[PDB]
């Protein structure tokens, strides 16, 4: 039993917050003081493993873990799930400039998750939570090492997961982001999606998307792996992206 794992006693859940379909997650509170997230059910707790190697502020971070009934305590996002957020009602509102720059802290805690030698391999809008102040943290390393709409090619078809299946799935995530969380390929079920993607189909821009965005998701769409761009490349991009990239950038109706 090593140092991450706590008494449950120390543990106050509270309301269920909280799909809610591979166990639960709740809010709390944890040594009376601090306001955690649990997340309740034997190697599931394969996320606990891989987020006590991982420690960025744009990854949601390891407080504390257990046994059944195996809990994971967690940060606290006080906003939920980015596609829920997206979706929502504080989705309307998100225009161009907010939405790249939650592109940007995503991109943030993958470069990191690259630095490392890690891949994430289920990174899309679901898995990202946000917090107060517009903050966006990759959540769910549940499959990380050392679904399709979201997964390269290669990795879909001959399990090659890497970092630069990651980025493919990035780039599907800079769709979710600017069509306020719709579906990808809309209209396409999985296996159009994979003859397709495979014929060389990829989404056109998103309405309002400008170009230049939209030629960023095609280089992470690249059929060729190594040619898809790293984080750290997508991550100063996005950054930078209204000076270096559109700076002549005026609102329009939804982005």
């Amino acid at each position: 039993k090593d140092a991450w794992e706590i008494p449950r006693e120390s543990l106050r859940l509270e309301v269920k917050l909280g799909q809610g379909c591979f166990g639960e997650v709740w809010m709390g509170t944890w040594n009376g003081t601090t306001r955690v997230a649990i997340k309740t059910l034997e190697a599931f707790l394969q996320e606990a493993q891989v987020m006590k190697k991982l420690r960025h502020e744009k990854l949601v971070q390891l407080y504390a873990v257990v046994s059944e009934p195996i809990y994971i305590v967690m940060e606290y996002m006080s906003k939920g799930c980015l596609l829920d957020f997206l979706k929502g009602e504080m989705g309307k509102y998100l225009r161009l400039p907010q939405l790249v720059d939650m592109a940007a802290q995503i991109a943030s805690g993958m470069a990191y998750v690259e630095r490392m030698n890690y891949v994430h391999r289920d990174l899309r809008a679901a898995n990202i939570l946000v917090g107060e102040n517009l903050v966006c943290k990759v959540a769910d390393f549940g499959l990380a090492r050392l679904p399709i709409k979201w997964t390269a090619p290669e990795a879909a078809l001959y399990g090659r997961f890497t970092i630069k299946s990651d980025v493919w799935s990035f780039g599907i995530l800079l769709t979710e982001l600017t069509t306020k969380g719709r579906v990808p390929y809309p209209g396409m079920v999985n296996r159009e999606v994979l003859d397709q993607v495979e014929r060389g189909y990829r989404m056109p821009c998103p309405p309002e998307c400008p170009e230049s965005l939209h030629d960023l998701m095609c280089q992470c769409w690249r059929k060729d792996p190594e040619e898809r761009p790293t984080f750290e490349y997508l991550q100063a991009f996005l950054e930078d992206y209204f000076t270096s990239t559109e700076p002549q950038y005026q609102p329009g109706e939804n982005l």
